[PDB]
């Protein structure tokens, strides 16, 4: 009824969609992985009458609700969506997506890892973001790579129409005590990436982590600290 959804809130399979400014959603559903049961956060930019998505509802079934939940709550088509690294909350249900007439793309790095991995492959590379630092437009975003953290390929999302900062992976929430999953992770790296972020978008008024709870630009210094620890 308002709040920002959580875990225990919502069932595996259901999507939740949450204003986040004029234009700018995210969206949120839960999965099981290993025996538990997560949270993951995308996000959803309207691009005129058409939608731009980040990041897929972790998994197909999960997916397809996410697509019905936008056709109740927003009604507009999603035209093309952007994945921000190889991993299954973020590619699962890319399948889905192209057979609903998306076009899907993510950065080659995280094409080449989606396919090693033996996870679903978005179809278009985005070129210009190999090295640290570069950032390209996509529609109403624009598309960042901060470094390594997270993974080797995260990139990040801006919306300067709103100065929403969508972190994905690479940005813990708050409330986190540990750097997440950190199987692909550099943790050496990750706070040299973070300060990266910090010093591209310092107007930033959210800032959306991969899962959990949206809040300001504190969550980036909380995501360098935890990460430190951790690494510790
Ligand atoms: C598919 C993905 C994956 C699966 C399950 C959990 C997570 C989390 C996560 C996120 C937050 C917390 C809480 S917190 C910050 O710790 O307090 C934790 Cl516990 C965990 C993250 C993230 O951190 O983005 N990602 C998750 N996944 C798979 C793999 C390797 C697969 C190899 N076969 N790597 N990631
Ligand atoms: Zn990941
Ligand atoms: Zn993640």
């Amino acid at each position: 009824s308002g709040e920002y959804p959580t875990v225990n809130e919502i069932p595996v399979g259901e999507v939740r969609l949450y204003q986040i400014a004029d234009g700018v959603w995210s969206h949120i559903a839960t999965q099981s992985f290993d025996g538990a049961v997560y949270p993951s956060n995308g996000l959803i930019v309207r691009d005129g009458d058409e939608l731009l998505l980040i990041d897929t509802a972790w998994g197909a079934k999960n997916t397809a609700a996410l697509l019905a939940e936008i056709e109740k709550q927003i009604g507009l088509p999603v035209t093309r969506a952007v994945s921000t690294h190889f991993h299954d909350d973020r590619v699962g249900g890319v399948d889905v997506l192209r057979a609903a007439g998306v076009a899907t793309y993510a950065s080659p790095s995280t094409r080449r890892l989606a396919e090693a991995e033996g996870n679903e492959i978005p179809t278009h590379s985005l070129e210009g973001l190999s090295s640290s630092g570069d950032a390209v437009r996509f529609g109403p975003v624009e598309l960042f790579y901060p470094g390594a953290a997270h993974s080797t390929d995260n990139l990040v999302v801006y919306v300067p129409s709103a100065n929403v900062l969508y972190g994905g992976c690479a940005v813990h929430e708050l409330s986190s005590t540990s750097a997440g999953n950190v199987a692909d992770a550099d943790l050496a790296e990750w706070p040299t990436s973070v300060e990266r972020i910090q010093k591209h978008y310092p107007e930033a008024e959210v800032v959306i982590p991969g899962h959990g709870l949206p809040g300001g630009l504190d969550l980036l210094q909380h995501t360098a600290n935890v990460v430190k620890a951790h690494k510790n």
